[PDB]
């Protein structure tokens, strides 16, 4: 079905930002004291990385075809998908949140009960909203895997012509409508997230200011999404141009997306660990 | 198949719309020169009306079925909705030009030739994207009648439709284009709103006008998008859906742009007549 | 020559005022860690509430009157300034953080050193004026004729003061160095203007705290350089506006961070007694 | 009385500073309705050249010794000319400050002009009480003082003749403290208004430097007038030129900004004309 060699090209550059990922991971448990990293939000870069590796699982999951049981496969990796877009762009969207309430304090602070819970809210609420969609996909329109055999007889103007298509696809009866749903709420949610990006636009530096990334991200998740759908949609008969177009597309997002969390973090907690080192060496000379 | 009813309605409604934008046309340009209109870019504000015009325009085009004379729908199709895209751009191209000038007089301190160069160089993009669509493929209008055997592995079902619609042969990709694009200019307008966030006062500062807008158009343009895909033998749903989501967004953008100034001019000249006494 | 309700009326108001400075520090010691706490700098509080301290050790030894002279005098002036020098350094220090964490990202260290080279050029001005001409007191007695260009007045003064030669020099070049420092003060709480919460941004506080040292640093130098026949009013005056502003100064540093904690932990306290009852 | 040679040369750096106070006023009224200058404040600029013109007038003021044999008067003129110059200098920098933050802090030129008048009408009932309670006499006076330490004597014999005021200090303090209470408040303004515009607009380093200048000089000329009375040319000299220093520091900062933004756009338009004329 699809070629070894795009297989396994697609499985080592996945693997390779599986294992950024866990690094990334690595040092955001293992230096979670440090102050580079606690001025961070450390809690929810777990989550963001999590997210990042559901979204490479189902990027892994695309490559399967002609093996499986089918409908369920393709539900599991678009439910993956939406999970952990979600999951990754949640905390980014509260640590910008957080550090624009910080900042804009008034008399009336309200309670930190109800902050704590705004806070949770931008997180579980829009997971919550993702996982009710995708029920009710799931339990009212499922995927199903259907072959037609259908001959057409279309007319223009003038002109008379017959065509004898037979094809075997997978997709809900309403497809659309579900498409139309997700990338409705994604695009509402990233477009508050947009506002926040710049209502926090130079408020502090990139480790702790998150615009940037905020920015990049809607835009190449824009980008992707707006590319991936159309040549699903239409180069259905290109197998492994539509699988190394999507595996290229979730790792694109999910790597720059984190590279822009945690490169900052890296070159801070170095130079900080240099600093610390500089003035240990001379205390000691002296 | 259109109602008379629900004709009437749409055109009465859009009809006071237009007389709300002809109104504040005439109050943008007769008092151009007053402090309060002239801090809120009177010249940007006439792109936003004539965007708004022509979306309204475009509404009324939505409601007219079969042929003018012996015309063609796929033209009827076309310009309506080359109609909308261009209104829209126009609408939302000056309220992004003005947070932008904003924007950098607050920070390290831009004349309306520049913005209107980049809403320009925006209609040109737009421009050129529907001008490729008109020419690559048109909306050429087919009658499909055909007989399908479905196979989905445990039973059998034929099925005859007769089903005529008016469309591309690759049409989500031009969907995808278009709103791609389009939402690329609201990710930024957002971005650009929150920029200029407690800036000024609602007349100059144009940034609930942009969050609202963005989420009415986000909102109106994924309803009528599916309505449309979906409901086409509700031609009166479709029709007044359409129109609706039309008139509220660009009475909605145009209300929120221009009460603020209304209501200050007001106060101004009752201060002035005031102290005049 | 001062009256003993005088005395004790101020110092109970001075003891008072270090009463509330001790549960000051005893609170921001205690609470290290808290968030509400931690947040408002507690390690740069510590020096405000010993400046404090040293104010008010200042307001009681100006009431003591006949035992040198030279070295009491000496002593309070320069404890004064100290005190002033380390209560505000603290603050300009918080607000300087305030604003490079704002404005394109400070340990407490740099901001201590800078507190301390603060306080070097007050060590330093104190230090030139101590040995270049102490305040030596000096009994005058002297004839003076008065000769305007149309009437002669005679008059004969016996006057007993305690200053320096060249006194106004050395208040010129105090005043001076305060206040340019109140002046940058002044523009960091402008800088960092509803930048943040009170506790932390510290605003309101520098604003009023440089308005009333102004006004009390004038008045009280009028007030001992002209009412010297009134030691009771220029007692009570200098100590009243000591107490005044130092008082002023530490309430509103201190109160925001109370009402915070007694808020935090009534939320805590409310979220363990839903724990409780389920 | 005063060389010649120092009167010569501070009447030429004073001249000179009011020729360039005076091409500054031609700049502003003239292009009164040119973008640059119309977004700045014209209408305050020329009450902060007004108060320039006084600060300087004071200054030569200060030269005139032993000939007046009137000299209170005279004494009395040259300080109420720097309070209020003083006054009218830095009160529209800071109505400027205020109107740029409430513009960008939402929820008048007239209005400026009121706040300033009251500004000026706190310096004119203090100088006012100041003349009518305790005006300056110029009074000679000779004495002889026995000075005891704790345990030595000496006795001198002083004979002078100054003009001052029995109360000095207290007025001293009061226009002294006045003025830095306002100095405060506008340093608080041009930290408000740190980075919301640019320098044509913004007013915040021409308000810290005026303000440090201010204090520095004043505190210098405090001192240096009260124990160098044995030096008149040191006195004069040191006078004249901080109150030189100040006002042309203040008055470049505030206009040299504007000319620099003013060529750039005459070179910008000569340029596009040109263009026009090339197609
Ligand atoms: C941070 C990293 C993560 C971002 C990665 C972005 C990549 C997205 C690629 C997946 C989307 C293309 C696949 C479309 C569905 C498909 O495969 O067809 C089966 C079918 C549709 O098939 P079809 O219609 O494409 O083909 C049949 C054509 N026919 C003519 C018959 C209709 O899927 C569905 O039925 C819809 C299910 C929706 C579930 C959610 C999809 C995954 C969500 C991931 C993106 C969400 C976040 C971004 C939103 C946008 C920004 C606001
Ligand atoms: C401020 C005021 C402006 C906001 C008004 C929002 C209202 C929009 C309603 C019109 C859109 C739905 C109609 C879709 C096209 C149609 O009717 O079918 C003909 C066809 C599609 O037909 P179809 O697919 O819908 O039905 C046939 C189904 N079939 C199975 C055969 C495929 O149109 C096209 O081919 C695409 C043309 C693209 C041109 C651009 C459209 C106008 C753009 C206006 C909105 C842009 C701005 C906002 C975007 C959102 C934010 C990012
Ligand atoms: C936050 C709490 C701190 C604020 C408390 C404010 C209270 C100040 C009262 C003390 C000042 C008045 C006493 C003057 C000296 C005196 O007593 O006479 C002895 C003498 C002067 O005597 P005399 O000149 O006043 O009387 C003699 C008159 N005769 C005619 C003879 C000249 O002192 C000196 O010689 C000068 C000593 C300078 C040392 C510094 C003084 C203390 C500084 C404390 C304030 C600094 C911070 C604020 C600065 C202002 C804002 C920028
Ligand atoms: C922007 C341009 C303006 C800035 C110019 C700054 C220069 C100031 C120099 C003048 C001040 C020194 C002269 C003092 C008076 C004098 O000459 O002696 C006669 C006398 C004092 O004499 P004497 O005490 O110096 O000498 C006699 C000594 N004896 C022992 C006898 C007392 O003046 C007075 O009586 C007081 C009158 C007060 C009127 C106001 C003075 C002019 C105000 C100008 C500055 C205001 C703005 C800055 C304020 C500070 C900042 C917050």
């Amino acid at each position: 079905s699809l070629s070894p060699v795009l297989l396994g090209i697609v499985w080592t550059f996945l693997s390779c930002g599986l294992l950024l990922i866990l690094f990334f991971l690595a040092f955001t448990i293992h230096c979670r004291k440090n102050r580079i990293v606690k001025m961070s939000s450390p809690n929810l870069n777990i989550v963001t990385l999590l997210g990042s590796c559901l979204t490479y699982s189902s990027a892994y999951l695309f490559g399967i075809q002609d093996v499986l049981s089918m409908e369920t496969l393709i539900q599991t990796r678009l439910s993956m998908l939406c999970i952990g877009t979600s999951l990754v762009f949640g905390p980014i969207l509260g640590k910008s949140w957080r550090l624009y309430k910080v900042f804009t304090q008034r008399v009336p602070d309200k309670r930190v009960i109800i902050k704590d819970l705004q806070l949770l809210g931008l997180v579980a609420a829009l997971l919550m909203a993702d996982v009710i969609l995708l029920m009710t996909w799931v339990l009212t329109d499922p995927i199903q895997c259907l072959q037609i055999l259908s001959v057409s007889m279309t007319v223009t103007g003038k002109d008379v012509s017959c065509t004898s298509t037979s094809t075997h696809f997978c997709a809900s009866r309403y497809s659309d409508v579900w498409i139309a749903l997700i990338w409705g709420c994604k695009g509402l949610l990233l477009l508050y997230g947009a506002y926040l990006a710049g209502l926090t636009g130079h408020v502090s530096s990139p480790p702790v200011n998150q615009s940037l990334t905020i920015m990049v991200g809607v835009n190449l998740l824009v980008l992707a999404a707006g590319l991936l759908f159309v040549v699903t949609r239409y180069l259905h008969s290109w197998p492994n141009l539509v699988f190394g177009l999507t595996s290229g597309g979730i790792f694109v997002c999910t790597t720059t997306i984190n590279c822009f969390i945690f490169i900052p973090q890296l070159k801070q907690w170095k130079a900080f660990e240099e600093e610390n080192q500089t003035i240990r060496r001379m205390a000691k000379y002296f």
